[PDB]
């Protein structure tokens, strides 16, 4: 829970620093970028003709909402799949903005369904990804269903078809995340069962903005020293754009100020970048303006003391 940084590094961090707290002290800026995206945004028709997979009959129950779908040309491939009709269909998306291996790739992906958890599970295997971040509670307080539990085994040991699912352990922190360590395998036991970390944040509300940035910055500092290498960080909430672009867009943007690419200090452009990836990334304009904070709070955090 503490970087060693070089003196590029921290220099880098500084010129950061700088600009985003100015446009934190000139909102109007902020809110201008944001309108200006909103302008641009893709209209739902395109996706009859970029997310064709997603839209077949076959595949249209596996999507919680009939407007947030991949596209065919970043989507994540189940490969083996149990259907070929199916073309190997999950709601999933590569958000990848550098090939670096100090700069995470990420699997944008929705709340899985009762009836998508096997596909999930599938898609962690053959990914090897090793970390989960989930954005969402299970059920909002209007009582509306926002995420399968795919994940909880109070009762004992998980099942998805050929996949079996186990808690190692639990452990809360100081800022209401829940960490669980959970082993993933299938049931021929060729190999060494699989470790995945999956975080919960349940203070982020549906289509809103936490309080302050503590927990989700606590998110970044747990990640910080987990290689890029090791595979995609899954990261979910309930459509898998709203939370989830806000949370990779803060991710993505430290690691590619601490990897020296100045295109990080345009947070629009990164937002942009990321809807050509996965359509609607970061819903609101709250949620804009809390990825400038959630920045501003780090890079004071990455400099205190410098």
């Amino acid at each position: 829970s503490k970087l060693s940084l070089s003196s590029d590094q921290l220099n880098h961090c500084h010129q950061a620093l700088g600009v985003f707290r100015g446009k934190i002290q000139n909102p109007d800026s902020i809110a201008h970028e944001f309108t200006g995206l909103q302008a641009n945004r893709m209209w739902p028709s395109e996706l009859l003709l970029n997310s064709t997979v997603a839209m077949n009959s076959v595949n249209v129950e596996k999507n919680r909402y009939s407007d947030v779908v991949p596209f065919d040309k970043n989507r994540i491939v189940l490969n083996p799949c149990k259907d070929s009709s199916a073309k190997g269909y999950v709601n999933a998306s590569l958000i990848k903005t550098s090939e670096s291996e100090s700069i995470s790739q990420f699997i944008a992906t929705q709340g899985p369904l009762p009836h998508t958890m096997e596909d999930f599970w599938e898609m962690v295997i053959q990914q090897h990804c090793p970390i989960i971040v989930m954005l969402t509670r299970l059920v909002d307080n209007n009582r509306t269903v926002k995420c399968g539990d795919y994940f909880q085994d109070e009762d004992g040991p998980r099942e998805f078809g050929n996949i079996s699912l186990t808690t190692k352990w639990i452990k809360t922190t100081d800022t209401s995340l829940m960490l669980r360590n959970l082993e993933v395998n299938y049931k021929e036991t060729e190999d060494q069962p699989m470790s995945v970390l999956h975080i919960q944040y349940p203070e982020w509300p549906d289509h809103g903005v936490p309080k302050d940035t503590v927990a989700v910055r606590e998110i970044l500092k747990r990640l910080y020293q987990v290689p890029p290498s090791l595979g995609p960080i899954i990261v979910h909430c309930s459509a898998g754009i709203g939370r989830t672009g806000t949370y990779c867009a803060i991710h993505n943007t430290i690691q590619r100020i601490l990897a020296g690419d100045m295109s990080a200090l345009d947070l629009a452009k990164t937002v942009a970048l990321f809807r050509k990836q996965r359509i609607g990334m970061v819903q609101t304009m709250d949620q804009y303006f809390f990825c400038y904070n959630a920045i501003v709070d780090e890079l004071e955090d990455l400099t205190a003391g410098t």
